Formats: structure tokens, sequence, C-alpha cells
RNA sequence: CUAG
């Protein structure tokens, strides 16, 4: 009974983030990115991740899969692009738009937040349009970000949020 | 990217 009520999620980290949404075309990427705490963005993305990473000490990633109609949740960049990580053979078509380079991410929230829900939210950054209309590491202006990250947390955890859990704590004994 |  001295015990803090344990938890199943990740807070988002305190402090001065930034906040990009992550698109990918199927779901079979993003649940091997939530098994092994791995992602790769196209190459032509990886800069301006990079730059976030310099920045600041937290960047917020909030996925979501194309046409799913959601956003899935929201990892922590863990590693600056180059450098090997390993892991994530990724599923493509035809060899089409070739992922850069594999890089850590820690999953903080994994959940499915409908975009109905997120349809009162508009990214400056991106002519004041709805977060919905975001693509691949669009950035979010920050507050904005943090408001839609909020609405993520809201939502109670999905199966693959146990699974990441598992996933890190098997990875973290070495 | 969102909509079909």
């Amino acid at each position: 009974p001295a015990d803090q009520t344990n938890r199943t999620s990740h807070p988002l980290p305190q402090g001065v983030n930034r906040y990009f949404v992550v698109k990918s075309n199927n779901r079979e990427n993003f649940e091997l990115s939530v098994q092994q705490g791995v992602w790769a963005t196209q190459r032509s993305n990886e800069a301006k991740l990079n730059e976030a990473f310099d920045s600041v000490e937290n960047v917020i990633l909030i996925f979501s899969v194309n046409r799913t109609r959601h956003f899935q949740g929201c990892a922590k960049m863990t590693s600056r692009i180059g450098g090997y990580i390993g892991g994530g053979n990724w599923k493509h078509e035809h060899g089409t738009a070739q992922y850069g380079r594999n890089f850590s991410v820690k999953w903080l929230k994994l959940c499915e937040l409908s975009f109905h829900k997120t349809r009162n939210l508009r990214n400056p950054y991106n002519e004041n349009l709805p977060v919905k209309i975001s693509r691949d590491c669009q950035e979010l202006e920050p507050s904005v970000g943090e408001q839609l990250a909020s609405l993520l947390y809201l939502e109670p955890d999905s199966e693959l949020m146990a699974i990441s859990i598992a996933a890190e704590a098997k990875r973290e004994e070495e």
C-alpha cells in the first residue's frame, strides 16, 4: 500500500518539446516499430528530424497510419539519425520511396484517437489546416502539438501499449 | 496527406 498507483504508459516528457506528425502507408510497419523501438522515415525528412533532435530535449512523434482516420500514439525520438541502430526490415511496394536509416524511438502512448475528436484543432505551420491533414513529418506548432498529444492521453491504451512495454523491458535486460 |  506504500506503492504509488503503477502506470501502463509513459507520460509526455516535461519541458520544451517539438512535435511532428509521422505517417505510415501500412499498419505492419507501425506494429514493427512498436515491437522493436525503431523507426525509419523518408530520406528527404531525415535532416529535419535531426535538426529537431539537436534543438530540444524531446522530439515527440505522433503517428498515424494513412487512411485509418485515426492517430495511433506518440513516441519520443531517442537517437539522432545516422549511426547503426538495427532492426526494422520494413515492408514497402516495388522498392518505391525507399526508407532512410533506422533510428530509436520509445513509445510513450499507444491508443486509437479518431480524427473526429481532433476536428477543432488546426496547425499554423500547415496553413491553419486541421491537424488530420498532415503529411509525413509535418511539424505541429508546439502549442497545438501539446494539445494533440494531450488528446492521445485521454484515450484508453490499445493492445499495443503493453506489447511495447514488454518489448522495451526485454531490450533492457542486457 | 485528407477525402471518395
